[PDB]
């Protein structure tokens, strides 16, 4: 039932998912002047050398690039995290226009899109169990701005025509997520939630300060995807972002001065 339209969008989600008005919902605005530098935060450890991508799926609200998460092949460690978090999938949120699309904002600034690399804590055995824990997930959030092309993104862009509509998937092996990372791993971190239903409060958010640049042509191809299934009326997959939620009793920490 839920989606991003006028009648099923973020402002309606609380009726099926009351945690939508919870105490640690995501995304949030990152007020850069109020975020506190935490010198005890460690460098982030992004170890994607052994990543095994498998498939790309249009799920009706975004597209997921899925990875083999049955071994420690692509893991996130360090930073605010205790233990080891395995990469399971990544996806993006984006706008109908370059001036919006990101979920997190920075001093109220909206980026054209936001990449989420979703990882689960191996102490909980699988993703389904992890989402039931307050430290179950670590999502690495990376802002996209429109400028120069991101070469490492192009393989993703070029397969999208084969998964235009909801429920379509395509083989997507040997994709290297390292090609989507910015130079710096400076980050902000805070406790939050899944940003789509079921909106579970299981995420340590790690949002990188440095955006990546993608080309206008690259984001335009995102906007050619469909929310609908094949044979249903075409509704472009755009503006699949949840707006900033109240920070409430939370402090955003920065890894950098
Ligand atoms: C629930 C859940 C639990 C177990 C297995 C699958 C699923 S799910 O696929 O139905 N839902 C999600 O994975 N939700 C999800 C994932 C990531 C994000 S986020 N915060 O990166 O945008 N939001 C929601
Ligand atoms: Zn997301």
């Amino acid at each position: 039932h839920w989606g991003y339209g006028k009648h099923n969008g973020p402002e309606h989600w609380h009726k099926d998912f009351p945690i939508a008005k919870g105490e640690r919902q995501s995304p949030v605005d990152i007020d850069t002047h109020t975020a506190k530098y935490d010198p005890s935060l460690k460098p982030l450890s992004v170890s994607y050398d052994q990543a095994t991508s498998l498939r790309i799926l249009n799920n009706g609200h975004a597209f997921n690039v899925e990875f083999d998460d049955s071994q420690d092949k692509a893991v996130l460690k360090g930073g605010p995290l205790d233990g080891t978090y395995r990469l399971i999938q990544f996806h993006f949120h984006w706008g109908s226009l370059d001036g919006q699309g990101s979920e997190h904002t920075v001093d109220k600034k909206k980026y054209a899109a936001e990449l989420h690399l979703v990882h689960w804590n191996t102490k909980y055995g699988d993703f389904g169990k992890a989402v039931q824990q307050p430290d179950g997930l670590a999502v690495l959030g990376i802002f996209l701005k429109v400028g120069s092309a991101k070469p490492g993104l192009q393989k993703v862009v070029d397969v999208l025509d084969s998964i235009k509509t909801k429920g379509k998937s395509a083989d997507f092996t040997n994709f290297d997520p390292r090609g989507l990372l910015p130079e710096s791993l400076d980050y902000w971190t805070y406790p939050g939630s899944l940003t789509t239903p079921p909106l579970l409060e299981c995420v340590t958010w790690i949002v990188l300060k440095e955006p990546i640049s993608v080309s206008s042509e690259q984001v335009l191809k995102f906007r050619k995807l469909n929310f609908n299934g094949e044979g249903e009326p075409e509704e472009l997959m755009v503006d699949n972002w949840r707006p900033a939620q109240p920070l409430k009793n939370r402090q955003i920490k920065a890894s950098f001065k």
